[PDB]
């Protein structure tokens, strides 16, 4: 199903994650995006950064051309990268993403992160970046606009901007049973802003920014117990948890069997006791943890 966003558009509650590290051929994105749409995914998450918008857009166009879906059936997200925060760079970055994907509009365009980089850190008033995003919604380049990796103070900055025209529809953030963001989630619900969870299955544990000593979420013994109780899988428990707390959840997989498994999240539900057990795993663990950004002036986990 879908959640109604605060601008009246609708976002499917399960999303497909398209990021894969540079060792995976670019052409894999094309193949797995078509498999995702075949399995039932209708929300597809990409970004300028992922260097795959050509392949992702071609997958969506291929599934439109063969009659599987209409354009208005797909919710496609792209993201403005942090070297493009200066307001004059926002609409060109979005137009470039549209040309790569060969689409007329995105369903969602996000500020990918608040940590501005030189167009080496940069200092940019993100209120002015937001005004440029608003202009892209008014032009019809993006049906909806949102933010990603913002903390509550950063979100309030936008919500409190003089002459704000559109609130963010969402804040896409790292969110899973080790780092469940309840307080931020509550703040988002109080403003009718959707929290969208990434690394909901514990991240890809990329060696460039994730500590290999960190616990592997899908080997968690409480998730394994719940998967055995429901005869499902640790991944499906982790996804289902987000749906039941009102969080829209992404899931990346480049494996045909796991892509088809992940749509089963709609097939079962967890009890209040199961959900309390998963809530008991919260331990302030974000898998992103690198000197590369941890001392950025707008690092969101500084709090
Ligand atoms: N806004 C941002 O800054 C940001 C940051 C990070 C991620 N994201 C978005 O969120 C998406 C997902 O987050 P993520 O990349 O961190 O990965 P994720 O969804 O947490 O997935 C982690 C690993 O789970 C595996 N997996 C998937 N389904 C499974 C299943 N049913 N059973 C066992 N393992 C399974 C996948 O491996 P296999 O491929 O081998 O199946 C994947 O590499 C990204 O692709 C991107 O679209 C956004
Ligand atoms: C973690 C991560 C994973 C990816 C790839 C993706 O979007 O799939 N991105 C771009 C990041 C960030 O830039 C990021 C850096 C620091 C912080 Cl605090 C939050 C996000």
């Amino acid at each position: 199903q879908c959640v109604k966003l605060n601008d009246g558009h609708f976002m499917p509650v399960l999303g497909f994650g398209t990021y894969a590290p540079p060792e995976v051929p670019r052409s894999k994105a094309l193949e797995v995006t078509k498999l995702a749409i075949e399995a039932g995914f209708r929300h597809i998450d990409s970004a300028h950064l992922y260097n795959n918008e050509e392949q992702v857009g071609l997958a969506i166009r291929s599934k439109i051309a063969d009659g599987s879906v209409k354009r208005e059936d797909i919710f496609y997200t792209s993201k403005l990268w942090s070297t493009f925060h200066r307001p004059e760079l926002v609409r060109p970055a979005l137009e470039n993403s549209l040309k790569k994907a060969q689409l007329d509009y995105v369903d969602l365009y996000l500020i990918h992160s608040p940590m501005s980089l030189k167009p080496i850190f940069d200092i940019v008033d993100l209120c002015t970046t937001w005004e440029a995003m608003e202009k892209c919604k008014d032009a019809g380049l993006a049906k909806s606009i949102g933010v990603s990796n913002f903390n509550r103070r950063q979100l309030e900055m936008i919500l409190n901007k003089p002459g704000l025209k559109y609130k963010p529809v969402c804040n896409q953030v790292e969110c899973h049973p080790y780092f469940n963001r309840s307080k931020l989630l509550d703040f988002c619900k109080s403003k009718d802003i959707v929290l969208v969870a990434y690394s909901a299955l514990g991240s890809q544990r990329d060696k460039r920014w994730v500590d290999p000593n960190s616990p592997v979420l899908l080997e968690d013994p409480v998730l394994c117990a719940l998967a055995k109780k429901h005869k499902r899988t640790p991944a499906l428990i982790a996804l289902r948890y987000q749906l039941q707390r009102g969080v829209v959840v992404l899931a990346k997989s480049y494996n045909e069997q796991r892509i088809r498994q992940n749509v089963q999240v709609f097939e079962f539900q967890l009890t209040a006791e199961d959900m309390k057990a998963i809530d008991g795993l919260d331990r302030n663990l974000h898998y992103f943890n690198s000197d590369s950004f941890a001392s950025h002036p707008n690092y969101p986990y500084s709090d």
